[PDB]
């Protein structure tokens, strides 16, 4: 029987369309009147941070702040604008103000609360994450929140999942993990015996659906799956 349901954060609860908008605001703030197209800078930032995170998958933890600052310093040098020294402060500020959760998130977390342990498992810098979840108003909807900084490794390393399972007092087989990346999320959670649910809102990752136990396009499908398993 499933006694716990765990969720990834960015791309699973936090809207992808919303972070794009948030990220565009950060770029515009960074640039000011500098004659570089902010959308061009955004596109470059996304790509370079995506590639950087990629190298760290499954490896010991390194502050995400450090990895993103590295990229931004490289881009300022590349385009000739000055790297803002308070970049990370800017980064947090924009996230708190323009972040948007997918429409059904609160409904789903609230419905599972009480029946199941509701947790979050995410590759994140802990302090920043807490400030971010607070601004979004959901920090308190979780029974546990586990980060790569706590575990000391990035998904799909098993230690991050093990720590989340231990905080909740459940074995892997009694837990579900909901994420949006088939290999890091479904692949990583499966190593602990957990049941994986892939969130693919636009059906864009069919090539990898076979890596996951279940695929959903809306988070409200999660409680139906849990009842069905129980």
């Amino acid at each position: 029987m499933i006694r716990a349901v765990f969720f990834d954060f960015v791309g699973t609860l936090l809207s992808v369309e919303g972070e794009a908008k948030t990220h565009l605001k950060i770029m515009e703030e960074v640039l000011g009147d500098y004659p570089l197209n902010p959308k061009t800078l955004l596109d470059e930032y996304e790509k370079l941070t995506r590639e950087a995170f990629s190298n760290y998958a499954g490896k010991p933890y390194r502050p995400i702040r450090d990895i993103e600052e590295e990229v931004m310093r490289k881009l300022a040098e590349k385009y000739g604008f000055k790297y803002p020294e308070n970049f990370w402060e800017i980064h947090l500020r924009m996230h708190q103000r323009y972040g948007e959760l997918y429409p059904e998130v609160v409904e789903v977390l609230k419905s599972l609360k009480g029946k199941y342990h509701v947790g979050m498992i995410t590759d994140s810098d802990t302090e920043y994450l807490m400030a971010h979840l607070d601004a979004l108003g959901i920090k308190d909807l979780f029974d546990s929140i586990t980060t790569s900084e706590e575990a000391g490794f990035f998904k799909p390393h098993p230690r991050i999942f093990e720590l989340a399972l231990k905080k909740a007092g459940v074995k892997g087989e009694e837990a579900v993990y909901v994420g949006d990346n088939p290999v890091k999320d479904c692949g990583g959670s499966k190593n602990l015996g957990m049941t994986s649910i892939l969130l693919d809102r636009k059906g864009e990752k069919r090539e990898f659906w076979d890596k996951c136990d279940f695929i959903v396009s809306d988070l409200r499908e999660v409680i139906k799956i849990v009842d069905e398993l129980n």
